[PDB]
């Protein structure tokens, strides 16, 4: 789906919403810059270990910015198809759909377009802006570039050879073990795995995701798949989906095998690492 | 509707066509002025007595100005309720919605928008720009600040009552009078009526309006009520339906019947003038 074909359904597809659809479209248009990722209707988990969803309407990637405009329909949706972003040591802006006029709202909009203006020129001063990169939207360039990976926006991958490009992949299904080198390279401390995991009842396996983001439940549903944790750590890419039912990988974080909790037929992971270095075989 | 509600439904109704919705939104935000109006949407006969009616998407009263891009769907549907409007001295701007980048396609709206812009200094350098006034939307009011009365987007009228004060009414179904000495200072020559026609097949009549805009043709299906008219003109708001399917009238110009095609039971009406003089007891 092409860059305008995106521009062009993302602007379009708020018309459920009145005031929100107006305030999305001024500020987009408003703001008339296309060197600015803008992602809406993104589901997210908020500052502080809540389990609650919400959900923001602008989002900038390459700003830690979303606006916020004051739904069950998609949140219970996108949590369905793991369609969430933390959303953490990002900036909330905040406008009110209720008690307010259109001089005021578009006053509001007015300001915003400012911050999202001017918190541009930091990331530009400090030369850490990167011009928005459409077909390099769910792939590894950019993550080789920064040197690592944080839960966010960022770090999603069409394929599984998206991901393990990261991580040292030449050449996936399943799962695939980081050499030692590279384990050790990214400073993890041990054997470690990619998951690329269901986090629902999938065939053999009847799997979860906490509330919290933060612990993996698995279980064996055959049981001649059962088997025996060997695995240090496991960096987490789970099967998710578009809002066009398209399979993306989101990074949920590098997890570990609680052992107490865990059983032979239910192994309970917990989240240990919320971002990862990446491998470049330099200096 | 609030004026809001008009404007926020205005801009988010346009949801079919992206490339539109896009070029709309763009334009109206990027210009930014709530002292003007815009119409969206608008089917329109144009220049030259075609019978083909086209669709306007953005259309300002208060200046000539249309803008197109380039169905069959809404022209026979606004037809059938006569939402059209005869926007002739009306500028065409246009703008091609296939084979261009939005690069381009908002840099013709960034050109566009001057052209809004600009061709507002000239009304107001010239004394005639009146700011937008909806709640005054479908009254008299402009009407008797200008003096006269044009087919166009502005001759809309919500009641009878409303138009008919255009024309002395101090207090009205069906049809009315005008007292011979507003009919004489208007400028008419004769004895005058307003009809408020239906110009379909209604109860007793089976009207029309042919596709030019210029004959009305009407056959009475009762026989005991064929008439001998008497009437020398006829100022014609003719009853047509919103996009809501709410009834307003429609000022279809100054008629008169044409007496050789005309008989007992079936009439036809010509268009004499297009505009007309309105009525203030001055000077």
């Amino acid at each position: 789906m092409s860059k305008t074909d995106y521009i062009l359904r993302a602007l379009s597809k708020i018309s459920h919403k009145r005031w929100e659809h107006y305030i999305i479209n001024r500020v987009v248009h408003t703001l008339d810059d296309p060197d600015i990722e803008f992602v809406c209707q993104q589901c997210i988990r908020k500052e502080g270990h809540l389990g609650k969803i919400y959900l923001a309407d602008l989002l900038f990637p390459q700003l830690n910015l979303y606006l916020e405009i004051d739904n069950d329909a998609r949140k219970a949706d996108a949590v369905r198809r793991l369609d969430i972003v933390e959303a953490t040591g990002f900036q909330e802006e905040r406008i009110p759909a209720s008690n307010i006029t259109l001089s005021e709202v578009n006053k509001l909009v007015d300001e915003f377009v400012r911050l999202v203006k001017d918190k541009k020129e930091e990331l530009e001063n400090q030369g850490l802006f990167f011009r928005w990169d459409y077909d390099e939207r769910y792939s590894a360039k950019k993550h080789i570039n920064t040197g690592y990976m944080a839960v966010g926006p960022n770090s999603v991958f069409r394929y599984h050879r998206d991901a393990l490009q990261c991580f040292g992949y030449r050449r996936q299904s399943g799962g695939w073990a980081l050499p030692a080198e590279v384990a050790q390279s990214i400073g993890l401390t041990g054997r470690v795995m990619v998951w690329f995991p269901r986090l629902y009842e999938a065939g053999e396996w009847k799997n979860a995701l906490s509330a919290d983001g933060n612990k993996i439940t698995e279980q064996s549903l055959n049981a001649t798949r059962n088997y025996q944790e060997t695995w240090d750590y496991r960096i987490v890419m789970a099967h998710s989906r578009d809002e066009l039912n398209r399979t993306l990988y989101r990074f949920l974080g590098v997890f570990a095998i609680d052992v107490d909790k865990s059983s032979d037929e239910v192994k309970v992971f917990s989240r240990v690492y919320s971002r990862v270095n990446v491998y470049r075989s330099q200096n």
